[PDB]
């Protein structure tokens, strides 16, 4: 019961604290720094003593905007941040399911350990081991400069993510899970990065299960990324033929110029900007395509989206775009007659661009991927209501759900000021136990629900609130409307 666990690279100590082990700030790579910055992966180098693993290590370097609301206590930032944290229930139980977590924040803000991630109430109630790690953020790990240098890697922070994946099926039975039944779940940025990963060559056979919470396949194109790499060098003043400096300029000025080119472009209804890459070695194609032809067969899928994801895009005071940029969303999403039929549904106004980014970013995604993965693989969708009835937080926002899957239920007074109450608190079992028992056997379903499997003839999808219901095709009218008839 001490807890030395013996990874490939050395053992690890972690304690034991209210019938959860726990192992945090655990390297899972060389810290890419210097000659290492903007390239892929590498083994960290061995040890041969007993690694202290009770505390979280570094979390990527970023602006304070989700720190600052999600911690109290901000934690230290540097690019030696790539750790994997590790939750297991005190139980004499083996080869337990594996949860890992890849967290949010648009490709640039976040950190496996915010509190809100803690994964000891999962842990605990589900008897599953539970795994929260750091990718590369932002300038980091979603800059893609390889075509500047083939030594370069696109898509970094997805590496990273495939590193951490690996490390869990070469390390996890050392900690008493099951490396062939891991299930890899992740929110907004997340849930996009998992799309992403279940077509990428780099994670192919790191996991057996998946769950996309308000995130699908999203990209930019090579041609997109390399314009904006040359523009990031611009800002830096580094030529073609001083790329030395790449590995010696300071963090801090690859921020400072990383938050320069978003300011210099003209903010999008999406809040779009570092995102995946379409790129031959580490992304071929997009991941909904892949999909739909079956690159993740045989791997089950649990997705789904909140009913008011775009609330948390806009203000009442939000200005209103121009319907030229509506249609340019349109267009861009949908194509070319999906744009032009079905444009009259968001005519201009604040209430159209919310319902845009909610129906567009996230509802249209996720209905691609879940029907393209229902020909090769189980698939379980939900919508989620659920948020209190006095405004002005009692909307469904963009990850309002996050604090009921974890159990971490501290997080809904800043996400919505909301009261712990036993309604919260059932909802909160309910999740849990269904993200549980999902990963246990690949079947959501509990004594609160008997989940429906999706597929494109009856689109059974199940509503999460404090009353558990199913919806038939669910808002069928705007379906019709936003694919090929
Ligand atoms: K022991």
């Amino acid at each position: 019961t001490h807890q030395i666990v013996t990874t490939q690279y050395g053992k690890v100590k972690g304690t034991t604290e209210n019938g959860v082990h726990k192992w945090k700030g655990i390297p899972y790579a060389k810290p890419p720094v210097g000659q290492w910055r903007f390239k892929a992966p590498e083994p960290p180098e061995v040890w041969e003593d007993v690694l202290d693993a009770t505390a979280y290590g570094p979390v990527c370097p970023q602006p304070s905007d989700l720190l600052s609301l999600s911690y109290t206590e901000l934690p230290r930032q540097s690019e030696d941040c790539l750790y994997v944290n590790v939750f297991a229930p005190d139980t004499p139980s083996q080869n337990l399911p594996v949860m890992v977590w890849i967290h949010g924040g648009a490709f640039y803000l976040g950190a496996g350990s915010e509190p809100l991630y803690d994964g000891s109430k999962l842990a605990a109630q589900g008897e599953v081991i539970v795994v929260t790690l750091n990718y590369r953020l932002g300038p980091f790990g979603f800059m893609h400069l390889s075509s500047f240098d083939e030594a370069y890697s696109d898509n970094l922070g997805l590496l990273d993510q495939a590193a951490a994946l690996k490390w869990v099926r070469e390390n996890i039975s050392a900690f008493g899970g099951d490396p062939d039944n891991v299930t890899v779940f992740g929110e907004s940025a997340g849930g996009m990065s998992i799309a992403a990963l279940l077509a990428m060559p780099a994670a192919k056979g790191l996991f057996q299960k998946a769950i996309m919470e308000s995130g699908a396949s999203r990209t930019m194109t090579k041609e997109q990324a390399a314009s904006t790499a040359a523009a990031f060098l611009q800002v830096l003043g580094i030529n073609e033929s001083q790329l030395d400096r790449l590995h010696t300029v300071a963090a801090e000025d690859l921020l400072k110029a990383a938050d320069q080119l978003r300011i210099a472009e003209k903010e999008n209804i999406f809040q779009l900007f570092f995102q995946p890459a379409l790129d031959p070695k580490t992304l071929p194609e997009e991941p909904e395509k892949s999909i739909a032809e079956g690159a993740a067969s045989g791997i089950p899928l649990l997705i789904g989206t909140t009913r008011d994801e775009g609330y948390l895009f806009f203000t009442s005071d939000s200005d209103v775009r121009s319907q030229e940029t509506l249609d340019a969303a349109l267009e861009y999403s949908l194509g070319k007659p999906l744009a032009e039929k079905a444009a009259d549904l968001y005519p201009r106004s604040l209430e159209s661009q919310i319902h845009m980014v909610t129906d567009l970013l996230f509802w249209r995604p996720a209905v691609a991927f879940a029907s393209a993965q229902s020909h090769y693989a189980p698939v379980w969708m939900y919508r989620f209501d659920w948020h209190p009835e006095k405004p002005p937080y009692n909307k469904a926002f963009h990850a309002l759900e996050l604090p009921f899957v974890f159990g971490n239920l501290d997080g809904l007074e800043r996400m919505a000021k909301a009261e712990i109450t036993d309604e919260v608190k059932q909802l909160s079992h309910t999740i849990q136990s269904a993200w549980i028992t999902f990963a246990k056997t690949g079947n959501p379903s509990t004594e609160a629900v008997n989940w429906p499997a999706y597929h494109e003839e009856t689109r059974e999808t199940v509503i999460l609130d404090s009353e558990i219901t199913i919806e038939n095709d669910p808002e069928s009218e705007k379906r019709q409307k936003l694919f090929p008839s």
